[PDB]
């Protein structure tokens, strides 16, 4: 159902890192971020799904090498905050999701929270602040079905 977002901070349902500003989409308002919460051991985060390749929605290469990737690859953009200016480019993270499954992803791209909802991104809004975004490999690895389109996961360096 519509409720809060917590990494937004707003607490219109109260009782019944912030944002930098906003790109208005499709009749929306959505938030803006520089910044993603803290890394730690285990950092709890959004799993979303990207198509990585050369015919993908992804729009440009991924940053970290300037290559389009398969998406057999396990791969993940993070949001710009995590993304920290390519800092994690090529490295290893190890996602952990609900059902207790875990598999390790390079970081290849950001998922980019300061941008969106204009002709280079093709009307999609922004990314939120605290989004690993991974490709279809990822996915199936955690014995998940992408269609649900967000899951809970919790995450590392490794
Ligand atoms: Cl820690």
């Amino acid at each position: 159902k519509c409720n809060d977002d917590p990494e937004v901070g707003t607490h219109i349902c109260r009782g019944t890192c912030k944002p930098s500003g906003t790109l208005t989409c499709q009749g929306k308002s959505h938030p803006t971020y520089d910044c993603s919460p803290p890394v730690t051991s285990s950092t709890p985060a959004k799993l979303t799904n990207n198509d990585f390749s050369e015919g993908g929605d992804g729009g440009g290469p991924s940053e970290c090498d300037e290559s389009y990737h398969s998406n057999n690859e396990r791969i993940v953009a993070l949001s710009t905050g995590w993304y920290n200016g390519g800092s994690r480019c090529g490295k290893m993270i190890r996602i952990t999701a609900s059902n207790g499954k875990s598999v390790s992803a390079k970081v290849v791209d950001e998922c980019d929270s300061r941008h969106g909802c204009d002709k280079e991104h093709a009307g999609q809004p922004p990314c939120r602040n605290n989004i690993v975004d991974g490709s279809n490999a990822v996915w199936s690895a955690l014995g998940l079905n992408k269609n649900v389109g967000v899951v809970d996961i919790t995450w590392s360096m490794a």
